[PDB]
């Protein structure tokens, strides 16, 4: 990986970059305290110089940075979020960094890490495999999330570890409903690629299971979420076809669409949100932007806001920028849209 940035000095720290990106995201939506918060949150690696890329790229950003900025639109409001993952190595050290951060979140206001701690052993190991083990996100209105890799000991065990976690968390009923709807097994068609967890107590607790959809059409992807609590028939197929076009490009096959199924206490079936791959299915952020903006407009959603965030946060002109990871989408009466962005520094 090569450091390459028109905006940052190689001596700027990861924490300082995270602060700048988060601020500019808010600018797009229309500081010393924040930086202190983020330096704290990213301890100790937050102090490291961005000019030296980690020896192993982080799973959390497509440019391999330990940071990914997110803006999420929902219920007529917009919020900024930051995902983070230690850039240290080897994988065992990266893992243990995340374990430490989970425990340092435990005491914070409104935070509950108990459900995380109940299933942590399923997603950690002395000899972790895969591209990641532990990552987190913070969201301001501060609320925290953790991301976990079900393939920590191989893709082969992903479904089993995911299932065992769902059962421990008391979510076997909607997990069974999903599993049955999917045909009873979890192959490449709908493969558990990540699990996430809102670190909060109560009925607001939720778990997301992200399923990657390899070798399957827009229409069949849409059908997989007909079991969901709020899925407009055809809405995912229209998003995938409208934004991302042909499903036979090498780039498509390299980065398949993902559905995040969301589970919570007292909810017999999961929710569903569509993750539409951006880079490298599109040749640049500008090309992605035009196609996403067209879709948002035809859905009556706020494309002006999406483009404002893109322009504020991006360091290079968009036809030469490749920072959009996914957008996420749910249609219906309570629609949702989010954009996920690499810093664009490596």
């Amino acid at each position: 990986m090569r450091f390459d940035s028109d905006r940052y000095r190689p001596t700027d720290t990861y924490a300082e970059v995270a602060c700048d990106k988060v601020c500019r995201a808010y600018e797009g939506l229309g500081r010393e305290s924040l930086l202190a918060f983020l330096r704290d949150l990213t301890d100790p690696w937050g102090e490291l110089p961005v000019g030296t890329p980690p020896e192993d790229a982080c799973w959390v950003s497509i440019d391999g940075m330990p940071l990914e900025t997110s803006v999420a639109w929902a219920g007529r409001k917009a919020g900024v979020r930051l995902s983070l993952e230690s850039p240290r190595g080897p994988a065992k050290r990266r893992m243990e960094d995340g374990m430490a951060l989970t425990r340092r979140l435990a005491g914070r206001p409104g935070v509950s890490v108990d459900p995380c701690l109940r299933v942590e052993d399923l997603f950690t190991d002395d000899d972790p495999q895969g591209y990641f083990t532990i990552a987190h996100a913070v969201a301001w209105t501060p609320r925290y999330k953790i991301f976990l890799n079900p393939a920590v000991r191989g893709r082969e065990q992903a479904a089993a570890r995911t299932e065992e976690a769902m059962i421990r968390l008391g979510l076997e009923q909607p997990w069974r409903a999903l599993t049955e709807h999917l045909g009873g097994a979890y192959g490449p068609e709908h493969e558990p690629a990540a699990l996430a967890m809102d670190l909060v107590p109560g009925d607001d607790f939720r778990v997301q299971v992200y399923l990657a959809h390899s070798g399957v059409s827009a229409e069949a992807i849409d059908a997989k979420s007909a079991v969901a609590a709020d899925h407009v028939p055809g809405s995912f197929a229209r998003a995938l076809r409208g934004i991302n076009g042909a499903d036979d490009t090498p780039e498509w096959k390299r980065k398949p669409p993902v559905t995040a199924f969301s589970f919570g206490p007292g909810r017999a079936v999961p929710g569903a949100t569509l993750y539409v791959p951006m880079i490298p299915v599109h040749g640049s952020d500008a090309a992605a932007r035009d196609r996403v903006a067209a879709f948002l407009r035809s859905e009556g959603m706020d494309a002006v806001g999406y483009e404002a965030v893109l322009d504020a946060i991006s360091d290079r002109s968009l036809p030469e920028s490749h920072t959009q990871n996914f957008i996420s989408y749910r249609g219906g009466d309570s629609p949702r849209f989010s954009v996920y962005l690499a810093p664009g520094v490596y």
